[PDB]
């Protein structure tokens, strides 16, 4: 069985995957840039395969519909054989681990609070005790699911708040959440994964801040279909890249080396 | 094939596994206490197996002799079938991943610097540039191997320093390293995993401090023999315990709830 080009599924999400400014002049994988573009190339180099970057059709990370039992997002593309590997800020979770294979984490993170500078909030407990400062999450993904499924008193109270708050505290994209923080004069706080919070804190106009400790401790993993032979090699590649210091260099490149906030 | 009692290998290392003060009055698993004792019980409860805690014979975590190609430590006990699972502060590394299976991490950590309070050191770079303040690691394990194998200029210089420094800067146990920091009047700094550094910082006589950022970003994993059926279940149990908040509660219990330094 001859080797085939590996189909990678990913998602447009700065700074992980972005279309280059001059992408119309380019073709194939060269149209894209970012942390996960660089990571894909490093993994392919170490493992010795050719690959094609593709963008997940439905714009989702991965969840199972309770009624149809169908998996959507990048997880679904792996489950149904439409892609060979997912390389994205994809959180390792129990229900996802049951249906796909994950590498050991290439990045550690946790849920965190983004505020407009000057907002009198220091913690999740602070948020949970009040309603003047509205707060919410993406309307899809592991951050929302954290609150929806939590049995911890503070986070379950926060979820009950989010479901019943008006106007809706949910956002469709990271950009919408960040924009809402920036335009709401301190009256909206955004719950999001800490590494995204850190990235935005170093972007103009430098008006946001990460506050408080993380609410949990999770990781992003490279995902493959359950039992795929590619899985073992890619996991070893992640560990090698981490042990060589290259993952730390990649985060510095896309987060801090060109930070815009001094 | 009837079920059998699961043989767990672990290692005496505070606060992960300790013999209880009254252990002579007790028997079996009840002789022991600590973070990994509690974790083993939680994993066994979720997975529905009985188990026996045993202490690794050679007191090592796991490495392969370059000449004989024999694996020692807890990794060796798994490789050669002497134990079914290792539950310990065992770092997930590439060479270990090649021969045993690892769960996703139950704890995140990195190499860090422990100083006696008042030592004029803030970073690994600070240490690397001088010799008046001696510095070293355990004489076995992943922290030592980090320096021995590093191709990063600062850490390779530190390793060349450690090999050639007199008297020997290596220690046999965590307790020896901590004691050496405490007795050396600021002239010894100890390189060790960050969660151990954090634990000791909250122990009397409250004379040590963790300084600087971590040098790397790694995780501890539950280990099983390659291909063991127990591996999948235990990995799902780790993810469940993390998602329920129980791993965070376990760290707080053994690190901070009874911290001795205010
Ligand atoms: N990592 C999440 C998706 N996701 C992401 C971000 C966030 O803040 N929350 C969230 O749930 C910033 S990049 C992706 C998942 O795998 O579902
Ligand atoms: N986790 C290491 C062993 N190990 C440990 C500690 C440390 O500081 N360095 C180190 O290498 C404090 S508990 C165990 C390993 O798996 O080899
Ligand atoms: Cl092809
Ligand atoms: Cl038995």
């Amino acid at each position: 069985g001859a080797n085939k080009t590996v189909v990678v599924t990913t998602i447009l999400e700065s700074p992980y995957v972005m279309m280059k400014k001059n992408h119309e002049m380019l073709e194939g994988n060269e149209r894209y840039e970012g942390y996960c573009v660089d990571l894909a190339a490093e993994i392919a180099k170490h493992c010795g395969f050719k690959y094609k970057l593709t963008i997940v059709g439905d714009g989702k990370y991965g969840a199972r519909d309770a009624d149809t039992k169908i998996w959507n997002g990048m997880v679904g593309e792996l489950v149904y054989g439409k892609a060979d590997i997912a390389i994205a800020p994809l959180t390792i979770t129990l229900v996802r681990e049951e249906v796909i294979d994950f590498s050991k984490p290439f990045m550690s993170l946790g849920i965190s609070i983004m505020i407009k500078k000057g907002t009198p909030i220091e913690s999740a407990e602070d948020l949970s005790k009040q309603t003047e400062i509205a707060y919410g999450t993406l309307d899809s993904g592991s951050t929302k699911e954290f609150f929806r499924r939590s049995k911890i008193a503070v986070f379950d109270k926060m979820w009950t708040y989010m479901r019943s708050a008006e106007p809706s505290v949910f956002v469709r994209t990271t950009a919408e959440g960040v924009a809402r923080v920036r335009k709401s004069k301190g009256k909206y706080a955004y719950l999001l994964e800490s590494t995204m919070n850190e990235y935005i804190e170093q972007r103009k106009p430098c008006d946001t801040m990460k506050v408080g400790g993380n609410l949990d401790s999770k990781g992003y993993g490279i995902a493959t279909p359950k039992g795929s032979s590619l899985g073992n090699a890619v996991n070893l590649a992640v560990l090698k890249l981490n042990e060589q210091g290259l993952l730390d260099k990649l985060k510095n490149k896309w987060w801090y080396d060109k930070g815009e906030c001094g």
